[PDB]
């Protein structure tokens, strides 16, 4: 090629970090532990026998596993060949799996003994997959196994930096998996653009060299959203707890020192909750709670506990960051209550994002704080359209901009608070009301547990809001008082306060999806 | 064009930043405040202008000025509209600077009135220039009132993130200028790739949101050593000097609060020797000494006024930033003089910097910490060629590599350390001496003020150095105790201590570049 | 290549002549004699010798020598070889020469020996030149020592027509030196365009197979006005003088019976004003004096020694030749005077040659003999354009055509009489006047010497001439006489006859070029 003529590789975030110290630990929860040498030797030891079993440049290698140094290997060496990396949605319901695997035409599929009852139900009609590697946290390991066969010397090659590097297979509302893909060039400009707006901070919530890094999310879903590539380049200590269990994930953090970690409101919820966890010392830590939508109460109790609690937002199409909330020196004097309202916030664009709100005709909405739209962003780190599909990625990219699908509006400062889902919206009328906050409302009722919120039609104000009650242990209120506990509140437009076609129905159990959120459209099928 | 395919451009640095006050300031030394709207204002403004001129995508606009919030204006306006930007080292003589003009073809000039002197003595030849615009520090400026008569209103095009955007005529050693340029994917890749890894240090030599930038730096050099372009980035207040005063320079410092800046070990010598330092509070300061071998007695003096002072190196073709000190949390705890020996060094590489060892035929010498080579790099914001040239160009890239020309050898921690250059060697026989530490010998002596060493050749011995000294004020030693003088000093190799033939002779004046640095090609005509 | 497609090339003017006799002479002035035969193989030797010094078919050979067989064996050699020949001016100011070495980038130089102590003046700075070859007129002469090392057998290769050949540098007023070039094919064309048009004339200067050709021009100013390739052509006798001697030039044009020459008018006029010259038979000679502007009393005193004198005009940027006079048979009946008057003039284009005249919009003045304006032309040995320049080569072919940058205008007949330089014009009013006629006119003043005369800015009326005069020896008249002495001509249009602000003043020196012509743009920062 052309040696003056740079590309941006991943082999350059492994070679040419910020930091690099040889001495530095990963750790692989009680299982393992290793300085960074051997983490680079066993990397080119990956990428031969990756080339022994005939991994060629196009090929692709999934993976199906929890969090280990197995996988902070697979995100390196496969990329770093060429080949594509496949990461597998492992809560996926069986079929779904073999979609995506008979979709993306997967070559080595890496799968966790934990795992093999899922590939018996489905392994008869997988084709164009040839070998399957065993994964075990014993000696026993294939992973090991062939590790230990080949040499700690490779000679990584070098192509063009547009070449596709991992793909994960998102599922929206589609009926099937959606598959996004990203590029060398996209993730190095992720690694280094978040870098660069986080670790800047002045004194709260940064990322710096001197941290301990512990991911607590599934790891597959997005890229672990980014971090294990920049804690790589910063070159701190790596703990990976494996199967998240909070007695683990407690010892493990009092243990290790972890300072810096990431995880969603349930995980967070079940850590403080826990009672090996009233005399464990937390002011040390870090977390970025940006699963989906960071409640406020729990955010002040994890104030309590001396924690430095933020929120960030991004999804599985955008790389996935896009915003994070940042508070300015000025801010952190507030009290125990305005700082979990700011902490809470969706937050603040991240560098090279733009984050305009637009409405269904893309006129721009202006950012008074007030008025809700849709987001529609552009990014470094956009993936260009859905694999193998064409008119759901004219929807995606339509009228120039990459749309997010969730309705939120934009504070005059800069912070952005997300209100709803666009197909979770509530045309009545003219106006556009939000499902999240009526949700909100009737679960403050001391008999809900859960609660749901859909549209339903009417011919004069074409389609109006049905709520979905589940009602708690030995708790019995009719409708009528579950329609007069909503008819209370105030500051609402519409009708009085719409309040005149509420329409509460008690129902013993919600559909839900495998994931493990509210499962409105085949809700909406079951009623209307 | 392609609203999925990003382009890299100067223009996202201003309006998608790290951070966006709108009521951050831009100070011109007790001249000018203007908050950052205003900036943008004046940005569009300054584009519409240059819009009536006819400045189209591919011309030139050359300035001319000292540094102020107008060298910060042109820095963004000029290659957003798509026109190279060229910074004219005003310190050149005037040919030199008729070369550079007539090179680089340029439409229209920013002059400083202060400049108009040398403008005198050069307008006559200079062709291709049609519009002179002069700037002074007064409410005539042409600058200003051709800023009033636009609006603040500008669509900024988008183009090819492959496009030059400045351009600024390095003077080696060639006999003529040697023009390098980038574009604007190479500007932002190098302020990004700096912000990640200068902004994510622990406590050391950090620059965050929170502080107050100062150029103390020509500011027309290398594009200020890209801290402009970072500065805005991240939102902060910027303070503007001018003309260099220390008494002015002190005075902004202690009343504007100024907590990062970066200036020249002489600069920084004539702050600290001011008397106007004596009662002056410095333990709030961060500069970075780059430009040329921080001395460690210098270093030591600053560390005893709490300065968090460091060095860092690159050059006019490489971006410039290539290497940075960065201090080990447990690095921070030596004392008095082992900090000093740290913080004088070159630095480890900055984050996508290769940065190896080679000797005369490319072949990678160890990094043991004591063989010297050559150093060749290769990163992301490299020039590739130099403009209008070819069999220099070859010579710059040779091997597949960026050949810097200075002679250093590589600590196995990383730690860089300049000794020489590579035309300044002395390749005795088969061994290569510097001529650095010989300079450095026979100055510890008390009657010599500047002393410089060039080679002579030997018949049976290749190459030899030779010494030329200065007395002081009414100081005559003979060439015999000067002789002498090293002939006490050990530790070295060749025969006995390569003390046999040193040659030292007595100058009374020697031979300067106007730049201000010895001219040791000059010398080797006057005496061989 | 395609044998049917024929390419013009250089080696065939060499190897396909009009005439070849192989015991045809080519002389080097009492230094060497050799033959037709020995020539083409001391070109084969040179091509050899040049092949082993690396000379590939993209590089380029610079020569500073004086008129010999050297040069007319490197005016062949280098360019069938695929190289480039860099004729430098040796006239030029050492920096120049620099200048122009370093922007031609010049692989191997040959330099005469009496041009040795320029380049110790300029060696020290010039870069990408590997070899210094120097020439002697004794046996000692390196070139003739790689000559002797070689074979005389060589096969020189076919490429296209359109690759460059020669370049000199021309050096106009633009403030540095600009580089005109030429191909191949444009060579050829314009060798057999004017042995077309000049051996074809009936009786009057015309240059046919009898002749005896000397050059008595630089002959590296341009391609010696081609006619060292036209003598070669017709296989005619040659003899090289060397060191332009007006002692040997007469005795080797009475010695070897030299009938064909051309030169400048101030060489024309040492020859007849040398005392070596009244018994000395010249009714056998042709000189073409086409350098500037030949004077009707030197033509008319040339004539009346019974010589063929007729003048030409060309440029660096036009082949050089663009017009000849040639007199028809008619016009040789007239007398002492209106020969003189008739051969002084600029002559009638040749063939192949367009040659309108323009004014400041284009517009195609008639050619009525009386209205001025520039010349504009096109023809088949134009340079395309200035070397590595854009603004100037647009400057040159403007509106699609060459601009010559004289004022002339076009009898009807087709002659051409060149009154003024565009840059020299004065616009006073609305009228162009030309310098010339005022700088003749004060002239002929009995006390004065050299004249020169520059523009003047006025409110009302533009700008105006201004006259400076030097005074002879012991000459004193006061500037009225001198505005007086004026005064007294009549047939000129403006106020009265345009004398009321002749504004004469008395200078003791003149500034002028080292090429040796009058420096008025140096005159006009001195004076304004
Ligand atoms: C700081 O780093 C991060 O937080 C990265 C988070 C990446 C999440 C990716 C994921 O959740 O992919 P998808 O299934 O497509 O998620 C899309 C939906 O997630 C909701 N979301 C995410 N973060 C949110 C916050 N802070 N508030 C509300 N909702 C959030 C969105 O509705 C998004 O569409
Ligand atoms: C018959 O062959 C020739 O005479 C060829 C002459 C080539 C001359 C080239 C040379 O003089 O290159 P430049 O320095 O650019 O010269 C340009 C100016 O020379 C003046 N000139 C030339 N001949 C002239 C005549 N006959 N009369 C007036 N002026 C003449 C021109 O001003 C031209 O621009
Ligand atoms: C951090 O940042 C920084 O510092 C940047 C800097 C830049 C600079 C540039 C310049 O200087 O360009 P030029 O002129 O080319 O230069 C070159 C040279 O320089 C030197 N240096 C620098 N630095 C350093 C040095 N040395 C030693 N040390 C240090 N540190 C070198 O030599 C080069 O070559
Ligand atoms: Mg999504
Ligand atoms: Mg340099
Ligand atoms: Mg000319």
């Amino acid at each position: 090629n052309d040696p003056s003529n740079y590309q941006l590789l991943i082999k350059n975030l492994l070679f040419s970090p910020v930091a690099f110290n040889p001495e530095q630990e990963i750790v692989y929860a009680n299982h393992r532990r290793h300085s960074y040498k051997t983490f680079h030797d066993r990397v080119r030891q990956f990428a031969n026998a990756l080339t022994k079993m005939g991994v060629k440049k196009g090929d692709t290698v999934a993976v199906m596993d929890y969090d280990s140094h197995r996988y902070l290997e697979c995100y390196f060496a496969i990329p770093m060949i060429g080949a594509k990396l496949h990461m597998i949605n492992v809560r996926l319901s069986p079929e779904q799996i073999l979609y995506t695997i008979d979709h993306a035409e997967d070559d080595i599929i890496l799968i966790h003994e934990e795992f093999l009852p899922i590939l018996d139900q489905i392994k008869g009609r997988i084709d164009t997959v040839t070998r399957y590697v065993v994964l075990r946290d014993d000696e026993e390991c294939e992973y090991e196994r062939l590790l230990e066969q080949e040499s700690t010397e490779y000679n990584f090659p070098d192509f063009d930096e547009n070449t596709v590097a991992t793909t994960f297979y998102t599922t929206g509302t589609t009926g099937f998996p959606k598959g996004v893909f990203f590029t060398h060039r996209q993730l190095v400009l992720h690694t280094m653009g978040i870098l660069s707006t986080i670790g800047t901070n002045a004194s709260q919530g940064r990322l710096h060299q001197g941290d301990i890094y512990m991911p607590i999310t599934p790891m597959f879903h997005v890229h672990a959203w980014g971090l294990p590539y920049m804690a790589t380049m910063l070159g701190v200590k790596q703990v990976y707890p494996g199967k998240y269990v909070p007695d683990v994930l407690l010892n493990l953090i009092e243990q290790e020192k972890v300072t810096f970690s990431h995880c969603v409101p349930t995980i967070l919820h079940l850590l403080l909750s826990s009672p090996k966890s009233k005399a464990m010392d937390f002011s040390g830590w870090k977390v970025v709670i940006g699963g989906a939508a960071l409640p406020k109460a729990l955010c002040k109790s994890a104030l309590e506990r001396d924690i430095d609690v933020f929120a960030g937002y991004g999804m599985s199409e955008t790389g996935p960051i896009l915003s994070i909330v940042q508070l300015t020196p000025e801010q952190l004097e507030l009290d125990v209550d305005q700082q979990a309202e700011y902490r809470s916030k969706t937050g603040k664009k991240v560098a090279l994002v733009e984050a305009y709100i637009v409405d269904e005709d893309m006129n721009k909405l202006p950012h008074d704080g007030e008025t809700a739209g849709e987001i529609v962003v552009r990014a470094p780190w956009l993936t260009p359209n859905y694999y193998k599909d064409n008119k759901n990625s004219k929807a995606l990219w339509r009228g120039g901009y990459l749309h997010t699908g969730d309705v939120a509006h934009i504070d005059d400062e800069g912070f952005i608070k997300i209100t709803d889902r666009v197909k979770d919206m509530i045309k009545i009328s003219g106006e556009w009301v939000s499902s999240l906050e009526l949700e909100d409302i009737l679960h403050q009722h001391q008999s809900v547990s859960e609660v749901a919120v859909i549209g339903m039609p009417h011919n004069k104000w074409g389609e109006v809001p049905l709520a979905l009650v589940t009602l708690k242990e030995d708790a019995q209120v009719t409708e009528k008082e579950l329609l007069g506990f909503a008819k209370d509140f105030i500051n609402k437009g519409i009708l009085a306060r719409e309040a005149l076609l509420l329409k509460v129905k008690i129902v013993d159990e919600i559909a839900k999806t495998s994931v493990g959120k509210v499962d409105k459209k085949e809700l909406r099928k079951l009623h209307l």
